[PDB]
């Protein structure tokens, strides 16, 4: 399958390539244009000069018919993604209802006028007056969308700007361009404005710094590596930025759980490391075990990841499929084998294929470690034990790089409001996984997870306008 | 009058000096140390190493004692002000009033949690949960602040942090140090923990880049010139910015008015035009003026202008003192010279003498002159002839590189709704000056005015914080 751009609304194609490999088996399942800086350039000078005049039913009737589509269409959809990501059907499929409910979310926020009105006559020098408060679009907005979820990541950015009234040009990862392609087909069959919605894609060389730069972006809006997040930061200077980068997240395990509670613990942990292949920002990438219930913990993990099937992402009975190349899937393994040299226990790994990581557990984890210290984005259930202290757990827990999410399995009132007191993240969940949450809730990360802007189809349609205030005689 | 630094209560002292003048006469006033990188530095670790744990009670109480602290030593405050800013003592001690304000409305703000509540069991993969919404503050801000408002601009920027348990340092302009110092004297004395903020002097090319570079900012918060803040744009990498740059807004006129009314429209254009000697970036520097209109309009500014006392600042009796100094006085006067010779009419200009600028009018004013295409920090006032058309009128107003705010006067109320949405600005006030505002509404521009941040004391407290949620089983 060969893809051309969308460039609102033409098929926009180039001589040379860029090869769109399926991790299964690394082969070519599809081909998209190798675009360059005046492709982009293009693209936001069309979005630019245009400007919506959609009511709110207009765009409610848009987004609506988005996600009508996208549930028509979900085996497609989930085909695609799984062609280019190697994320079994099952966390496919799964995308697809996300991305299903946040374009159902933001259909029905267009109902919603935030306006505050203020009375002026507040002070010894107060004036008989009202100001009213308003919002309006925004010039151009440049998204930039990461490969772990090459549907709904691009929903989360696109579906708030056309709920805004804005124009959006999208570039996705080289490397799973083809879902935000058929997006955008989607998107202009439902009756989105052409002019709204660009697609483009290319290398991140060729057109890459475009997006970051170009002079009629108002706000650049990117999810990603922390690496890249920081030289966005570097070069887009006098613009709006929202960046969300990785996390690494920890579902902490409290020592005054029963034996029945550990068990509903391990499965929030192992369905936590190992949903989407463990890619995911909000992923269960530490688990920390408090010592005294770390050895009736560890069995129950152990057992739950043995259950899991993992191999064929294209079988609709596969949990896992794999990782998003063997580079990635290989670098994870060899972060296991360095934990398991400083002291880690290998409880199970019956061994990984190419991009395909089975859900490797690993025991007495040191919490300095590459494999713990660093994010590592894949299927790795890791057991860090810490001790029967909540001070040095917490302190522990705040000791990485990252701030995004955690979850805290207990059921001592106190404990949990220390917890959620004390940890340094934007999100505390009391008994489920760190990426739990709904399309609707504030997201986002400090540290080095985020740079202080909430994410979420809400928190994204006030980033995605100005505030325009106004005041009457009164 | 020698000041040291405040350095967390401390008062730290520097061999070289900075000198204040008075623009008056261009006497010396005033010293403050010529700071260096290493002062800022160790303000800044100050601050990131303490942490604010003041009640909502507490933080109302030192506030509220430092606006009666303003109230009490207003005399003596804008002395200091008028000294070394050279404005008259009515706008000085109006500047007093303000920053009471500022200070007041931020005490009662304390008592305001904001926090939202999320049910979960929202969609077909709901849980039986809630989550919540709470705020955090940062770990240490950069405040920068401009010499039109030595004392409310630090307000702004310091009782926001205040109220929100952060710790600020503040570097004023080397033109007008002396009024921040002050502040800072009057907070700690008010029982703020010394910690809790800084002030440091010195010249921009020893102080100015630590103030946007150092690692422990989470925030940098500054108001001042485009060229300045698009350096700090520049340089200030993965923080966030709130930017607040010049204004070049228009005071409109439009032909629906009778005689009376342009009567009350001429009161609001001089006393905009010419309010803090012409020195805010909210003040009226183009008159936009109907030209069915204009022959009747211009005789009532001018007889308005002329009833203007300028003269010495620290007279009582004086309105208008002078502009920051000799320099930028001799600058505007220019551009009025310049803006005659390309077809402009001079209509009063009694003439410059060293900083002191009278209340220049000019009449048909080519909208493409430097005096009115640039922003002309004076207290001139300079009428624009524009077609008796509000779609030229309005492309005419929204022509140049700023969006700030603007000011509207018509009893039309469709011609009203058309000018609120369509003037490109993040404020329009209907019979009001662009200036207009309560200090805790939504404060703010677009285009090269500002990087699309609101101000204001309640926009400034969510700006000073991070939002964290958590979620509970429910």
């Amino acid at each position: 399958r060969h893809e051309p751009m969308r460039i609102a609304g033409r098929l926009v194609d180039t001589d040379d390539r860029v090869e769109v490999r399926y991790p299964w088996n690394d082969t070519v399942v599809g081909t998209v244009p190798a675009g360059r800086a005046e492709h982009a350039r293009e693209a936001f000078a069309i979005a630019a000069a245009y400007q919506p005049k959609l009511t709110r039913y207009e765009r409610q009737k848009i987004l609506l018919a988005t996600a009508e589509a996208l549930a028509a269409r979900k085996e497609e959809i989930s085909d695609v993604i799984t062609l280019e990501l190697g994320i079994s059907k099952a966390d496919s499929l799964y995308e697809v209802g996300r991305a299903f409910d946040v374009f159902t979310l933001a259909g029905q926020m267009c109902i919603r006028d935030d306006g505050e009105i203020f009375s002026c006559d507040l002070t010894p020098h107060g004036k008989a007056r009202k100001i009213f408060t308003m919002r309006e679009p925004l010039t151009a907005i440049s998204a930039i969308t990461p490969f772990n979820h090459p549907l709904n990541m691009v929903a989360h950015k696109v579906a708030p700007a056309i709920a805004t009234n804005n124009c959006v040009v999208v570039k996705p990862t080289e490397l799973t361009p083809m879902t935000a392609l058929l997006l955008a087909d989607i998107l202009y069959e439902a009756g989105l404005p052409p002019e709204m919605l660009s697609v483009v894609t290319g290398w991140p060389a060729d057109i890459g710094m475009e997006m970051i730069t170009n002079p009629h972006v108002d706000l650049v809006t990117f999810t990603g590596s922390v690496p890249v997040g920081k030289l966005i930061a570097a070069n887009a200077h006098y613009k709006r930025q929202v960046l969300e980068l990785g996390g690494n997240d920890p579902l902490i395990i409290l020592n005054d759980l029963s034996d029945d509670d550990l068990a509903r613990a391990a499965d929030l942990a192992v369905a936590g490391a190992t949903k989407n292949s463990g890619q995911r920002c909000t992923a269960v990438k530490r688990i920390l075990c408090q010592e005294s219930v770390a050895d009736r913990f560890v069995p129950l993990v152990l057992e739950r990841a043995k259950r899991l099937r993992f191999g064929d992402p294209m079988d609709r009975s596969t949990d896992l499929g794999t990782v998003i190349h063997e580079k990635a899937a290989a670098l994870f393994e060899e972060r296991v084998m360095r934990a398991a040299e400083e002291g880690a226990d290998i409880l199970y790994h019956p061994g990984r294929s190419g991009a395909l990581l089975p859900p490797i557990v690993v025991d007495r984890v040191p919490h300095q470690s590459d494999l713990v210290l660093e994010e590592t984005f894949g299927p790795i259930i890791p057991i860090v034990r810490v001790p029967d202290d909540d001070d040095a757990t917490i302190t522990l827990s705040n000791s990485t790089a990252f701030g995004l999410s955690s979850g805290v399995c207990t059921n001592d009132y106190r404990r949990m409001q220390k917890y959620i007191a004390g940890l340094k993240v934007g999100t505390v969940n009391i008994w489920e996984v760190p990426g739990y949450r709904i399309e609707m809730s504030p997201f986002g990360g400090i540290k080095d997870s985020g740079n202080g802007y909430k994410e979420g189809v809400i928190e994204a349609m006030k980033s995605f306008t100005n505030v325009k205030t106004f005041s009457l005689p009164w």
